């Protein structure tokens, strides 16, 4: 529970899109010597959005792991008539921007360490039966040069007891290019569909966030760049189901690409678990370093 009077705006961070994160100073001396926090708020609050935002707050509050952005609290702002989420602020920002800026510096050994940390945070989510549904480098944060955290849980879902999947049908936009085929065809989300998206995340790291090599640019190039609207989806589905995949990024080792391909399996049941992935990645790193 943060006091609204001591919460001062700084900059924006990520806009919604049904939500927005700001950089704020928590400064309740008012001295201007204060802790910098990340503040999430509703962009177009409504009854369904508030119920959804409350679920998101409970999701993050329930998570305590080295590879998950720390939940700080809530602010009952505009005098206990508005709800805002308080999370820790990470100066290094998104992994996406971090890798775009320091690409020379960040070598393969380093990308695998980040890859492994994402797996571990993903493993912990599975422990609580949470489906992230939105794995992407822009949703991963850098704490320091040696550590990454999963930084957003806006689309996160709790699986019903003993359910393997959650069918969610939503209006509006979806990050189609990070979706598993069954998520595109039947709105089915599961740990396995998070494994598929993780495979796309690994692809993003190895392309070093080079624009012309991004999953949307690569799929559109395979689909045909002319296509608009619904025709993109039809073509994406047909391509994926008949094993059309993202190409191997330039200079990416074959063993690392094989990991990506195993995650991109049309058979949900045949996709590796996050524990299998963290083990393989850590062994590869260890068989390079140690
Ligand atoms: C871009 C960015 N930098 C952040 C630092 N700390 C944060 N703590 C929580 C978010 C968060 C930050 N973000 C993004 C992450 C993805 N959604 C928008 C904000």
């Amino acid at each position: 529970q943060f006091e609204e009077r001591h919460l001062k705006f700084l900059q924006q961070l990520g806009k919604g899109n049904f939500g927005s994160v700001e950089m704020c100073r928590y400064d309740p001396l008012q001295d201007n010597t204060g802790e910098v926090v990340a503040v999430k708020k509703l962009q177009h609050s409504t009854e369904e959005h508030l119920r959804d935002f409350e679920r998101e707050i409970e999701i993050l509050k329930s998570l305590q792991h080295d590879n998950i952005v720390k939940y700080k609290g809530v602010c009952y702002s505009a005098g206990r008539r508005n709800l805002k989420l308080i999370m820790e602020y990470l100066p290094y920002g998104s992994l996406r921007d971090y890798l775009q800026k320091h690409k020379e510096r960040i070598d393969h050994i380093k990308l695998l360490q980040y890859t492994s940390q994402i797996c571990k945070g993903m493993e912990y989510l599975g422990t609580k039966r949470y489906i992230h549904r939105d794995l992407a480098t822009r949703n991963i944060l850098v704490e320091n040069e040696n550590r990454v955290k999963i930084g957003d849980f806006g689309l996160t879902k709790v699986l019903p007891q003993d359910k393997e999947y959650y069918k969610v049908k939503e209006p509006g936009e979806s990050p189609i290019f990070w979706y598993a085929p069954e998520s595109l065809t039947e709105s089915k989300f599961s740990v396995a569909s998070d494994v598929w998206s993780f495979g796309v995340v690994l692809y993003e790291l190895f392309t070093y966030i080079e624009k012309s090599k991004s999953p949307p640019a690569e799929f559109m190039r395979m689909i045909g760049n002319d296509k608009q609207g619904q025709m993109i989806v039809f073509h994406l589905i047909e391509l994926l189901k008949n094993n059309g995949r993202l190409p191997r990024p330039d200079g990416c080792p074959d063993e690392i690409y094989m990991i990506m391909t195993e995650c991109w399996n049309n058979n949900v049941n045949q996709r590796p678990s996050f524990r299998d992935l963290a083990l393989r990645v850590d062994q590869i790193r260890d068989n390079m370093a140690g």
